[PDB]
């Protein structure tokens, strides 16, 4: 259910493989200059009462072409069924000096679908 | 610098290895029954201006003894200096039904040190 | 056009008046949680926003205590109003329950709400 | 416990009156130029178990002299006694265009004391 290609509504696309050990690994494409490594974890033996599957991943925004000095972690759940969704909240953290530490983190949410 | 053993106020311990091209691997404990796998990423080429090093990691709270059907993601930055510390904000998502999604996700923060 | 009656995706109703001094005053009625009947709200908004088509920053608070019950908790919504055809307010919110020191790590929930003047 | 002047480590100062209704009213100072109105709510009947006292408040960052086109909300709790403190998580949202909303909200924490 998780393994595959997921789209948000801003044109972003990620491809993930959900491993039996509970590993999540893939590529987030914000172009080869826009592709980044993702890595995370998921609940590999979820409850079967209609609850969703807890998961999370991280992208550090560096590849072989560019570097944003920042990272995004998404925390959320997979909802199967009808048309599957991954509903998430995210944190974006940027490298800053001590003095700008207070404005280092952005918070948001994102929903991914299989189409 | 990142590589090593870290602690938080509440006495949890996390062991990381920072890979030369941005990977993070390790364990998070709070005894082996409290040991879980972490995985994440970091900026392997941070600014030279005194800024910190962005990073993130995830833990799914399942091991071979336990499953709380939830996962936590930490987004933050490593600050090398007088005292090396990792300053984070985090998100804990639980698997919930669609009716309870609204109360699925906790938010907090955590400071890690090597001491 | 912030003043008025607003609905979120889960059918909660927010009745608010935007005054001249940047004040936000009203009532909230939730469709979920340890809740029943109206709760008092107060907040602030930017009463002289930019012209560039940026939205209007705003915020408000509800403590979940009325004459019928007390959930020992408060939510704050932080967001922006976007005017026009289908007007709307997009928010991220934080819900803090009172806890003892030991349980404080789990005292805050975070979430996102979207309000529209039409009920879903 | 709550009415009076509170200070963060940042320097910022906030003076509040907690009314019997559960109203919070006051000013947030960082000179007139840096003074802003705050309004909020608190639980005027907290449990007795030793649970802190839930509150929140908002400041829109406009006064007669400047306008940042932004608003911050603090969600947190009051913990009384000698080292009485208010612990909060905050959100700061900036008015942005639709294209830019994904980066409109910052998150962080702050701790307020009486000294």
């Amino acid at each position: 259910g998780i393994t595959g290609t997921w789209y948000n509504q801003l044109g972003s696309t990620f491809i993930v493989t959900a491993g039996a050990d509970g590993a999540l690994t893939g590529t987030y494409e914000s172009n080869a200059e826009s592709r980044y490594v993702l890595t995370g974890r998921y609940d590999s033996a979820p409850a079967t009462d209609g609850s969703g599957t807890a998961l999370g991943w991280t992208v550090a925004w560096k590849n072989n072409y560019r570097n944003a000095h920042s990272a995004t972690t998404w925390s959320g759940q997979y909802v199967g069924g009808a048309e599957a969704r991954i509903n998430t909240q995210w944190l974006l953290t940027s490298g800053t000096t001590e003095a700008n530490a207070w404005k280092s983190t952005l918070v948001g949410h994102d929903t991914f679908t299989k189409v």
